[PDB]
């Protein structure tokens, strides 16, 4: 049953499909996929081949794809060769030992030229090392309507057998001991829940069966699990070990999160790039336009829609709170989660967030909170003041090299703890000729000491009424405005800054231009206290608690 097993991945050259190869080997039981085609055959072997996909996601998609098999596959145009869209995974493929096999496709064309694709295969083949293969055969030579090379050429549907069991080992991991999986792949559907998908590395499964997970530890229960056989996964009782095992219900679930049994047990580790940096809670819009602007509310819509990126975002990870109109979604990116806001604002999405916390995440003794590679270009006289901030952002130089032309290059390495506002103060101390973005680097210790903070507060209003000159040109005199002449706020709605760390509860009932603030400077703004409403429309600035005594009341 377990040393017939084969788990194996193709890569999809330009030409997409490969069936030819992927449908026909379904030739003894048993446009287009994919996932998993588990052929079956002996003159047992079950042979769970998961088709890498022809493009590539992002942020770590397909080295968590070759995290269950143990080889590879290589379908390679006679006529062309291999391509650019092969380079991508076989670079990724041979990070992990993976003994590969060359599959030379299209044989019977009247342009293939065998032994020259052989020889490109080769020389784009060894400059990214092995070091073996050597064998690397593999070297089929295949055709898809199935006399030169090898064999050649009886049923040249069986040779392509030989080489899977005899250069394809079967996955070494324990078939007995308490229960382990680690999730590789993800996908959901409108009523199932949340789908594993994974390779058994301990234990066996029932369908019936509780378990916990793992990086945190929910202990949440099983309820339906499933196989895989023709194109189709197919419903089973019960599976041991080793195989693509497809399951549900269990919650959220996520890529990477290890689960193992409950007794004698935990956990699985292998990141190994994939674990996020950032997070921030996802809240239905409770405030005072509770379905006014936008066209999806109820949480198990918004629920829903998380849920369905977690298939194409495999840098994304979206955790389910105690409250039920909330969810903590954490992303390898402020920019990443950014994204997955606006992208769902503008699909017509109320719903409000949490101010982003960095993910404290702990490689050995010290607790490593995530840093970034800052690179920003100014002229000279804004530097003094770039320069001053980012000192007190905890924030290191590396190099700041003059370019001599009127401006300056400055590379810092920044934490992200204490990068958080940055970019709105980086555009008003250069006056918009401040140019910066970044990129995300590595973990470092402790600060320390948390100094991500703001300060001073803002402004929050009393009333649902409109903001008039007579209010606002008196109320200016506080701090800047977030609105001007005429729009209806609540109790709550932070309507402008103070001058100091203040927090007030005005009146904008009884000009300067105001602040045009975006996402991004909503979000990058707040307190941990306050919220971020956003309707498909306008942005809001709320604080989680609408008056001046329910801001005392909740202050133990
Ligand atoms: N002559 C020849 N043509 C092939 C062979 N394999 C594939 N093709 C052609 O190349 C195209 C790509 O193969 P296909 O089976 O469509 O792969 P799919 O994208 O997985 O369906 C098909 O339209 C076939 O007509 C082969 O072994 N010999």
């Amino acid at each position: 049953m377990i040393e017939k097993l084969r788990n194996i991945a193709i890569i999809a050259h330009v030409d997409h499909g490969k069936t030819t190869l992927v449908d026909k080997l379904l030739q003894q039981s048993g446009k287009e996929r994919g996932i998993t085609i588990l052929a079956k055959n002996t003159a047992d072997y079950r042979i769970n081949i998961v088709d890498t996909p022809g493009h590539a996601d992002f942020g770590g998609e397909v080295e968590r794809v070759m995290s269950m098999v143990d080889s590879v596959l290589l379908v390679v145009d006679a006529f062309d060769g291999p391509m650019p869209q092969t380079r991508f995974v076989t670079k990724k493929a041979f990070a992990y030992g993976l003994k590969p096999i060359v599959v030379i496709n299209k044989v019977d064309r009247p342009g293939a030229r065998p032994d020259w694709v052989v020889d490109q295969v080769f020389d784009l083949f060894v400059n990214l090392d092995a070091t073996d293969e050597q064998l690397d055969f593999p070297i089929v030579y295949a055709s898809a309507l199935n006399g030169l090379d090898h064999e050649d050429m009886a049923e040249d549907m069986t040779p392509l057998y030989q080489a899977i069991v005899d250069h394809v080992p079967a996955p070494d991991v324990d078939l007995d001991g308490p229960f382990q999986m680690q999730i590789s792949q993800l996908d959901y559907n409108s009523y199932v829940g949340v789908i594993g998908i994974g390779r058994i590395k301990r234990g066996k499964v029932k369908p019936n069966q509780q378990v916990t997970i793992i990086d945190s530890e929910g202990k949440t229960r099983n309820a339906k699990v499933g196989k895989v056989l023709g194109h189709l996964g197919l419903e089973r009782i019960e599976t041991d070990l080793a195989e693509a095992g497809d399951i549900v219900a269990i919650t959220e679930l996520n890529i990477s999160d290890t689960v193992c049994d409950t007794q004698n047990v935990e956990a699985l580790p292998a990141l190994s790039v994939d674990e996020p940096t950032v997070s921030m809670f996802f809240c239905v819009n409770t405030s005072p336009f509770c379905g006014k602007e936008g066209k999806f509310v109820t949480s198990r819509q918004i629920l829903d829609r998380l849920n369905k990126e977690l298939v194409h975002n495999v840098a994304l990870r979206v955790e389910e709170t105690e409250d039920a109109d909330a969810f903590r979604v954490s992303g390898r990116g402020e920019l990443h989660l950014s994204v997955l806001i606006e992208n769902m604002r503008r699909e017509g999405f109320e719903l409000a967030v949490s101010r982003p916390k960095v993910i404290f995440r702990e490689i050995d003794g010290r607790k490593q909170e995530p840093y970034e590679n800052v690179t920003l270009d100014v002229e000279e006289q804004h530097q003094g003041s770039v320069m001053q901030a980012l000192g007190e952002r905890k924030g290191d130089l590396k190099n700041m090299n003059p370019d001599g032309k009127g401006r300056v290059r400055l590379d810092y390495v920044i934490p992200s703890r204490g990068l958080i506002g940055f970019r709105s103060e980086f555009m008003t101390m250069t006056s918009g000729t401040g140019l910066l973005y970044s990129t995300f680097s590595h973990y470092d210790d402790v600060r320390p000491g948390e100094v991500g903070q703001r300060q001073n507060g803002v402004l929050i209003s009393n009333g649902q009424g409109k903001a008039v000159a007579f209010a606002l040109f008196g109320l200016q005199d506080r701090g800047k405005l977030f609105l001007g002449h005429g729009a209806e706020v609540y109790e709550g709605q932070i309507i402008g800054i103070h001058s100091r760390s203040n927090d007030l509860t005005v009146n904008c009932l009884t000009l300067v231009p105001p602040i045009r603030m975006t996402l991004e400077q909503a979000l990058e703004f707040i307190d941990d206290d306050e919220l971020v409403e956003v309707t498909p429309t306008s942005i809001r600035i709320r604080k989680r608690h609408l008056t001046e005594n329910d801001r005392r009341r909740a202050n133990r």
